[PDB]
DNA sequence: ACAGTTTCCCGTAAATGC
DNA sequence: TGCATTTACGGGAAACTG
């Protein structure tokens, strides 16, 4: 916070200095008109008077000037601190945000600074048109509030210019209401909400500021790119700031059916085989125009690149784009980026994984089972420093597959998601383990041996536990695992409820098993007693061998 | 056939007539430029001639005069017939094939009538047009080519009007291609096809008329009805008429991409409260227009009242009403019919249900069926002539439920069309039969007591079997049936393989049931030996007690 | 105080682009 | 001769608008 609260010195002295010169104006003026008095008089009254008058105003003009010089000087070095360093460190934190890493801090601190820098320019260029009425009132050969007189006028459009731009952001990024998770990937049709949000606050600048919605602004991957598909934006293109909007004190613009639709055309033909899948990159810039008497500035500002497809079938893989663009890029971005995909360092990939995981539940990945995953990306010698190409990655087929590592964690996702949540987050589910150490970890003989794998089969996403009762024979019983569950299987019936029951061709009347020992002892029922789904004759779904 | 066959000589009568006129009128022209021939010589080779002339010619205009107004009858006598009976009767066959009734009939034998009768006419214009071109050359004080002259004309745009006009059919009604079995209800949004045609088929007429299909025309039910609301046809409102679209040689045109939006206003503000749910019937209508020199007509035709809706939820409901107009109505058609919903006799709607049956499946209702069902509309003295009201069909709530009787049918359709079609259709499923009657038959002591029967209480359609083994004391063991199964358990597992492993707590270690006798023995297996399903630990889910 | 109705969506069965 | 994208909607439930 140090760094913080020290800008925060440098906006208050901004502050004090712009007061502290406006009132030494009022006593320029002021003081002015009594010499101007005292001076006809003298005059009439005839038909150190002199030295005062042409003397001190002098020495209180440019004592003035200097002040004023000074302040915007400040005013600069606090500026740079606010736009260079907070605002790209919030935003650099933005990214961040949006593939599942910590929460984005409240921009209400930011708010704060830029508009309080933002009334000390609007005072400056105030005390600057006082300052020209005392020059048409009175003038002289070197009277620095002339020469001075237009550098510093100028000098406060620049500063306060690029202050406002600046200020113009994407407080919430684009997003489908029905993927708060998943942000940054629109899908036609569909109508998207994004948020913007001006950090200068200025009352006599609500309702004035029209924001317009344009899509792929100045994206050369158009014509560079082959096969590059074209879309408009849709609902509605424009929506006016308020501060009514949003509870929180503060001038925004929500926009909601905001919504894409290709420009289906020969222009671009499809090529279906050009430069890139359809995750290529897309932006939606936002642009606006402060129109005011003397004063005309243009406020434009971008989201973060976008993947837009037709099909929810489309977004598993979209995502995997979004991932791998924010988990490395920060800098004005490149929406070729795809066109050479740098590789990723696992020691980051394996944080973003775990991310995923403590985005769609409650608990993320633990280190045994990101090693488990590790050591099926890069293999024996997985190493936090080793690299991971994007094609290793969302397109090559994995350990002996039909389907990429990524489309595989994306369908266990969303496995957990609609179907195991209350087993996954209480712990329940180890699902990431190497089949070794699956059966290296069992002669825990105590028989009721359990285990619930996911398995590294399925496109689908499927979930397995493993057997181990004893061998009759002085060897531990071949180590028994049932075929996957998919989301089938699972809709008709809970997992603990196949759980409890799975009885096995079990030769009874009363009970039958192998279940009873969860992971080391917790007993079955002890175990998974939350999770069971506890005139005709009652029935009940069952798996059996 | 009979009536057909005899229709068929009164148009090839028709034929035989214009053919015969026209071969007189060329015998009327030459022989007068004959006489006129040998009027002019006589009289320059000067500066029984006299009787010929002016006597035969004349006879001979009278006599084909005469004849034309002879043809002209006849057609209308067959024309009468074509339009009023002959297609009156192929439109009231279209109504009944859509609610799942016999095929209707190929248009050819139709339209081989129409366009011979629509030649004649076309004939008898030109030898209309030669008359006068005599008359011009020669007249006089009773020439009959001069009286009768206007009269004939007139009256043969009458009979060709009429004829074309009544032409113009809707060859096939509107339709979701989506719900082949289900024409008259379409949802907006998706697009619906249509077909249209002319039965006259004439040359100079292909890629002239231009048809425009319109909504709820002259639809009065749009002031006169509350609430009721207004669509717009949206796609290609317009498709110009070809015979290269029908293979068969044949005029005709067919719209698909046709979709319907709501006109959503203030004018027509919702009451949802208004005179009728909103299964109120709206209308296709056709328009186009013969435009020729000399000649011009306008055609128009509708489609039988449709249906509106906006989600397929709907639908079962908007079905309901179809069968109920079409079931009892033919006549210029009521669009406020459910103002005032006609009950239903049942000989007539017991038939119907069972078409329902044989229109998504292969077999219809028969008796038995048909008699629990109806017991259950009229109760104990249920009978043919009994009265069925549109209520106690589509609102009230039946039996001692939660849902009204039409939709508990369509809900077993609709469950045995997506999972019970084999088995329904090899009669293996009694589904409706009265709880009692299913006891009754029941004491067939081959302990393999096997009866799927219908469940009468769920919203949704399951199927449940009965139980019936041994009392241990002297009484048939209590009659025995599980709960139903709905598409739930029955998607996650075929209703055959849950048969096979009904198992229900069965102390053992190889066999075990209550299974194995279908109805009277048909031996389980051998009864269901076509429908069941036949490192990991291979499964199969299975209902149990 | 919802209760019929429509809108929005998702993921599938199929169509379709080059 | 194909798949890589896209369109169609049946279907479960939220959002309408009164």
């Amino acid at each position: 916070l140090d760094k913080q609260k020290e800008l925060d010195s440098k906006v208050r002295n901004v502050k004090d200095k712009v007061m502290c010169i406006e009132h030494e104006i009022k006593s320029l003026e002021d003081l002015q008109d009594e010499y101007d008095f005292k001076c006809k008089t003298l005059q009439n009254r005839e038909h150190l008077l002199l030295k005062k008058m042409y003397l001190m105003l002098d020495n209180k003009r440019k004592e003035v000037v200097h002040k004023i010089i000074e302040l915007l000087n400040v005013t600069e070095l606090t500026q740079n601190a606010l736009i260079n360093d907070e605002l790209v460190e919030w935003k650099r934190r933005q990214q961040s945000a949006c593939i599942g890493g910590p929460p984005n801090a409240c921009l209400d601190q930011l708010q704060n600074w830029f508009t309080i820098v933002a009334e000390s320019l609007q005072q400056v260029r105030q005390q600057l048109k006082k300052l020209e009425e005392l020059e048409q009132k009175y003038t002289y050969e070197h009277d620095p509030i002339t020469k001075n007189k237009q550098v510093l006028w100028d000098r406060t459009f620049s500063l306060f210019q690029q202050l406002i731009q600046s200020s113009f952001v994407v407080e919430r990024q684009p997003c489908m209401p029905t993927h708060p998770q998943r942000p940054l990937v629109l899908k036609t049709g569909v109508q998207f909400t994004v948020k913007l949000r001006l950090l200068v606050k200025l009352q006599e600048l609500n309702y004035n500021l029209k924001v317009k919605v344009l899509f792929d602004k100045d994206v050369n991957e158009r014509n560079t790119v082959k096969g590059f598909r074209k879309f408009n934006i849709l609902g509605t293109h424009t929506k006016v700031m308020n501060m009514e909007e949003s509870t929180n004190g503060s001038l925004a613009a929500e926009f909601r059916h905001l919504q894409l639709k290709e420009q289906k055309n020969a222009g671009t033909r499809t090529n279906e085989g050009p430069l890139i899948v359809t995750e290529e990159l897309h932006s939606l810039s936002f642009e606006t125009q402060l129109c005011q008497p003397g004063l005309v500035i243009d406020l434009e500002t971008t989201s973060l690149p976008v993947v837009v497809i037709s099909n929810v079938s489309q977004l598993p893989s979209g995502w995997a784009s979004i991932l791998w663009y924010n988990m490395l890029v920060a800098e004005p971005r490149n929406l070729s980026f795809f066109l050479t995909p740098p590789c990723a360092r696992w020691a980051q990939l394996s944080e973003v994984l775990s991310w995923q995981f403590s985005s769609v539940t409650k608990r993320g990945l633990n280190v045994d089972q990101l090693n488990m995953l590790g050591e099926k990306l890069l293999g024996p010698n997985a190493s936090p420093d080793g690299l991971i190409p994007w094609t290793r990655f969302c397109k090559e087929n994995i350990n002996d597959k039909n389907f990429p590592f990524w489309l595989w964690i994306e369908s266990i996702l969303e496995l957990i998601k609609k179907h195991l949540l209350p087993l996954w987050n209480d712990g329940c589910i180890m699902g990431f383990i190497s089949k070794e150490r699956e059966r290296a970890l069992l002669k825990d003989q105590q028989p009721g041996t359990f285990l619930l794998r996911f398995s590294e089969s399925s496109r689908e996403g499927a979930i397995t536990f493993t057997w181990v009762e004893r061998s009759q024979n002085g060897g531990e019983p071949d180590f028994h695992a049932v075929e996957p569950y998919t989301k089938k299987e699972l809709s008709a019936v809970t997992f603990p409820d196949i759980i409890r029951n799975y009885k096995v061709m079990a030769a009874e009347n009363i009970p039958e098993n192998p279940l009873k020992y969860l992971y080391p002892n917790i007993d079955k029922d002890h175990a998974f007693g939350k999770y069971y789904s506890r005139g005709y004759i009652k029935t009940e779904l069952i798996s059996v061998s």
